[PDB]
DNA sequence: CGGCATACG
DNA sequence: CGTA
DNA sequence: GCCG
């Protein structure tokens, strides 16, 4: 019926079980806030299964045979089908622990571990953090200062103007270098919390040393509100009607030999990529990352000229980015 | 039961 | 530890 | 939490 790995099935951005998937993803998120990566994965995968279905789930019977639905996830769906609400999910939603971990981890520079420590220390609100700035890293100070802007979704309409600014700086840094939009926008999203760009050059090796040159030029243009190599996680100044707003932008450089692997990895979704790497390793005996695909028996790397090549070498039907919304 | 993606900053 |  |  439906295969067990999310990389084996198309997953569109919009689907027929939105409410059920959102409920499961609350439990997934809450598991992650408690450090239970296994439970987070199962709830994420069960949610993703529903996203891949061709029609709404109406009755519990329709979960029989679907992968990743056991007693717990099935009970969640059952309660939503019978009452429109799942008591467990609602308890999580209104819990002080969930709400505060959510608010803290949403800060750029704050992960689960930091948020958990703050929570145990008694901290609960953004103003609690602002009042004791001595415990904050420079990254976290920037994420806290910019938090309101960064909490607002970026529009696909904003992205093109920003891509052109990046292209101009990239072209000065290295003529002929290219900029490719990746992340959720490449999967078709009309909004997102940040913009992702992948940079390369058609002559292998010319990209060496490129990212610092790009960042220096963007900084000289006054566009960088914050930046800390081949990956840069920045906060950019983006024009707005009569003003501007802070936006998170990630820049990545890859040599053209690795570009298909980097494009695949940075286009996501996060669950899709984890499932693809898991499939590669556990079903095909091959090790996948954003740089390449390694056969550990022959000790050789697969040359890829396209994403299509990578799917073929893993024995998977090709999925365009818009069907990778696992 | 073991496993749960895999890097870089 | 943070980030993707 | 679930799969194999
Ligand atoms: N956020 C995130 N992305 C990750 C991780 N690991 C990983 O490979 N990625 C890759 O990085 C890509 C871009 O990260 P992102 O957070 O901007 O993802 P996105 O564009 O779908 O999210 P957004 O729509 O909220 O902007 C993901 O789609 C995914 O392929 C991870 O742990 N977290
Ligand atoms: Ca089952
Ligand atoms: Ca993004
Ligand atoms: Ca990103
Ligand atoms: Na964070």
């Amino acid at each position: 019926w439906m295969p067990a790995y999310a990389c084996q099935r198309p997953t569109p951005l919009t689907h027929h079980n939105t409410g059920l998937s959102e409920a499961l993803e609350i439990l997934a998120e809450a598991a992650g806030f408690e450090g239970s990566e296994g439970r987070l994965l199962t709830f994420c995968r069960a949610a993703s299964v529903l996203k891949a279905l061709p029609s709404p789930v109406t009755t519990l019977s329709q979960l029989q045979g679907l992968p990743h639905f056991g007693e717990h996830s099935s009970r969640v769906v059952q309660e939503l089908l019978e009452h429109g609400v799942c008591e467990e999910v609602e308890r999580v939603r209104r819990s002080e622990r969930y709400q505060t971990m959510k608010l803290f981890t949403q800060i750029f520079g704050v992960g689960v571990k930091t948020a958990d420590r703050w929570y145990r220390e008694g901290l609960r609100t953004l103003d609690d953090l602002r009042e004791q700035p001595q415990k904050l890293t420079q990254q976290q100070k920037a994420g806290l200062q910019h938090h309101q802007d960064l909490s607002t979704p970026v529009l696909r309409s904003d992205v093109d103007a920003l891509q052109q600014v990046v292209e101009e700086a990239v072209g000065q840094a290295l003529p002929g270098a290219t900029v490719t939009l990746t992340g959720g926008f490449r999967r078709g999203k009309l909004q997102g919390h940040d913009v992702d760009f992948l940079i390369t050059h058609p002559k292998e090796g010319q990209e060496a040393g490129l990212l610092p040159r790009v960042m220096c030029r963007l900084q000289d243009q006054g566009l960088i509100l914050y930046h800390q190599f081949e990956r840069s996680f920045c906060i950019f100044r983006l024009p707005q009607p009569g003003s501007w707003k802070a936006v998170r932008v990630d820049l990545v450089v890859a040599p053209v030999s690795q570009f298909p692997f980097a494009l695949l990895g940075w286009t996501g979704s996060k669950l899709f990529q984890r499932e693809l790497r898991r499939f590669s390793r556990k079903e095909k005996g091959l090790w996948l990352n954003s740089h390449g695909l390694f056969d550990p028996e022959q000790k050789t790397f697969f040359q890829a000229a396209s994403e299509e090549d990578i799917f073929r070498h893993l024995g998977l039907e090709y999925l365009p980015p818009e069907q990778r919304n696992a």
